[PDB]
């Protein structure tokens, strides 16, 4: 299953929508991730690109940059990819 | 209409599982060695160019760094990633 946040991230593009639009992207790991200069949600989907959309080692950095837990980096990670499926 | 038609190609639809030698200014010597350093898909440049927040400094030294891309080839692909953006992003 999906949260509302999820659907309404994969249902457009995500243009400069700030790092917290992502689904498991809370207030926490939002304030962590901007800190490391994440700060728009284009920025990690940059990262999820160049780790050419590897789940393991994208859940992996997420929990290593800003403490992600399990079920937050699945949620972000299942946001991108069902973003990418859409637009890219 | 200054830009490549090949240009013009690339940033006329989403990009999909394209190779990184449709970007503009990538040519088959340019694309050969960003493939052997693993940016063998255009998406994956494109990570690269989001993950440095679309600087064109820091893409374009990255480039020439990478690849080895001169300045025209540089400013062309950064400039086809820059308009891709603008209308699928």
């Amino acid at each position: 299953t999906t949260s509302q946040k999820h659907r309404d991230f994969v249902a457009e593009p995500m243009g400069e929508k700030p790092v917290g639009s992502l689904a498991g992207i809370g207030e926490v790991l939002g304030k962590k991730l901007e800190e490391r200069g994440f700060d728009k949600a284009y920025v990690v989907l940059g990262q999820f690109l160049v780790l050419k959309k590897d789940e393991d080692l994208f859940r992996e950095w997420l929990k290593d940059t800003c403490g992600a837990n399990a079920k937050q980096s699945r949620d972000c990670f299942g946001c991108l990819r069902e973003w990418c499926d859409a637009f890219l």
